[PDB]
């Protein structure tokens, strides 16, 4: 019993974190086999970041200018290339701690764990979600760039995020491990603002199921609804529209609890319309949307790794 | 920027988790040097747990009855002893992955990370606090017993909790690594109920400082208060009394922000008296008390490990 915002165990990623220094700048890189991945803005100075021409700035760089350090041990850089917004530094030693791994580009609403690092050193782990506006709400200070987001399935780390930028509103933007930004964001210090931070409806529903499984059930009501009626209310509250795909993925939690997906939607509708009146659900006073259906099953089941 | 419920990186503990089986029962143990620590109720059956005589049940056990497995590899048990509510199984191989470590008994209000495990395998990590009633609000299913709580300071893991019991109210109870329970709880399936879950006032204040550091400042007001006046309100809201020790430990956050501890107390007082009126602080609709002052400094600073 109990339901917690839970990150994946981070050891497998911890063994891949290194420090990358180019000139005056130091951030984190990810060492997988004989390649180190990091944000290409390592090559920029603070001034460069208003309008960088990365291809021109890169001309001035040679392998020996990228200082890569794994713990107290220096790695030899034998090649480098730019792929979209990441650098790939080829080193002469394969990381002996490389886990099984994959690079995934996730969809908005999907959750992942972040290992926050500074100077190649892990500082903490927490769970995040790719918001529908393609930001994440993280905890990143100067030097955390190159920290990564990831999921683990049995013994295989699926890397999905690399941290690059803090927007002036305090939210965060980054890339997949091929270096393509999530959303419209760019690695320049310019006027970029996040769109509407809509609520991830399927995740709220999943979390409500989690609550019922754990004895928080005061919000269950006598009502039901339809997809179209529920979405009229969702839209009004800046909730993502619920689709039949979404209903289907809630099927297993529906089956375990005996509460039809649309009956749960009617509970959510009343919560949106009447608030919580000072009550709590799973220790929260607002409706949590950073747990996916798979997350809820996983944690309510006890699936483990490696 | 950003402030998140953050656990310590878990790799160092992950390398210490093993599976312990005695008879029909399997839970987790902690392998440090040549000793494996686990809950002594591994030796009980489900029936035994109404009124176990551990000393008598142990007479029937020999080294070869405790099956200890590290990944796919069996460890040889060459001795065993009971220390309060934990077993210490001596094995013939020292864990090559033993980190630097200490056993600490923590005080209520102190926070720590938990690595939830099943069958010796890590499933997830999350941050917890030792409640003032000596429970923790965790996420533990059957087979998670022997999962541990810990803090990390530079390269040294301070183990402070081992998980043992779920109370009928869904909260959790456990021991330090010498096997003494936190609080009045016992390892028997009996009528034990948690006392009042009071709110950890110094932690709420710390978190409010964290909020100001990150731009959430709507709750700052024109008022101040005194320790005695604030505690009259704290008591009414089942908040722990604030002491001068507490004020002193908030000193550094006071200095960084320029907000006197007692002025912040006056903000907290108004929040307690008038609620939040549908607003949020650091993404929460209630007052978070599972971040210590040290936690807030740590995360707002970027301290790293090993
Ligand atoms: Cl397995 C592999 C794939 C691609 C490149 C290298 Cl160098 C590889 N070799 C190692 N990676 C981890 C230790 N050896
Ligand atoms: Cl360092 C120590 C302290 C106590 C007992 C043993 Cl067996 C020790 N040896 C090792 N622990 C980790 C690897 N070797």
């Amino acid at each position: 019993s109990g339901f917690r915002k839970m990150a994946f165990p981070s050891g497998k990623v911890e063994g891949c974190m290194v420090q990358v220094t180019c000139g005056t700048t130091t951030l984190n890189g990810l060492w997988l086999d004989d390649v180190v991945y990091c944000p290409r803005h390592v090559i920029c100075t603070s001034e460069d970041m208003l309008n960088p021409n990365y291809e021109d700035l890169l001309i001035r760089k040679s392998n020996h200018n990228f200082l890569v350090q794994a713990g107290n041990v220096q790695l030899r850089v034998i090649g480098h290339s730019m792929q979209n917004c990441v650098l790939k530094l080829k080193v002469d030693t394969a990381n002996p701690k490389t886990p099984k791994y994959k690079f995934v580009r996730i969809q908005p609403g999907q959750t992942f764990s972040v290992l926050a690092c500074y100077n190649g050193s892990p500082s903490g782990v927490y769970q995040c979600a790719m918001r529908p506006n393609f930001t994440i709400k993280g905890s990143f200070l100067n030097g955390s760039c190159g920290s990564v987001g990831f999921n683990i399935d049995y013994d295989c780390v699926s890397f999905c995020y690399m941290h690059h930028m803090e927007l002036p509103t305090g939210v965060h933007a980054g890339t997949d491990l091929e270096g393509n930004f999530y959303g419209p964001f760019v690695d320049r210090q310019t006027a970029q603002a996040a769109g509407t931070d809509t609520t991830i409806t399927v995740n709220v529903l999943a979390w409500l199921y989690a609550a019922v499984i754990n004895g928080d059930r005061w919000f269950l009501n006598r009502f039901t609804t339809t997809l179209n009626d529920f979405n009229l209310v969702a839209m009004k509250y800046n909730y993502e529209p619920l689709t039949q795909d979404h209903v289907d993925i809630l099927g297993p939690l529906s089956a375990q609890t005996g509460i039809a997906v649309l009956d749960m939607c009617a509970s959510l509708k009343e919560l949106l319309q009447n608030g919580m009146n000072g009550r709590t659900i799973l220790g929260s006073a607002l409706l949590e949307d950073e747990f996916t259906p798979f997350d809820v099953v996983r944690q309510c089941s006890g699936v483990t790794f490696q």
